């Protein structure tokens, strides 16, 4: 999940 969100940055 971290990756899925972190892609914003
Ligand atoms: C949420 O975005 C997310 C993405 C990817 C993973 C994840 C966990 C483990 C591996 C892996 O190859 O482990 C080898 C032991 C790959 N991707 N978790 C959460
Ligand atoms: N929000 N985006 C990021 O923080 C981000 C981190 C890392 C990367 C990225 C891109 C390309 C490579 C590579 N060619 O190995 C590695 N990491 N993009 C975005
Ligand atoms: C620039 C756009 C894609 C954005 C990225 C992160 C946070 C807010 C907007
Ligand atoms: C440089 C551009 C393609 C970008 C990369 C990662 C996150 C937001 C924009």
């Amino acid at each position: 999940l971290a990756a899925a969100l972190a892609q914003a940055l």
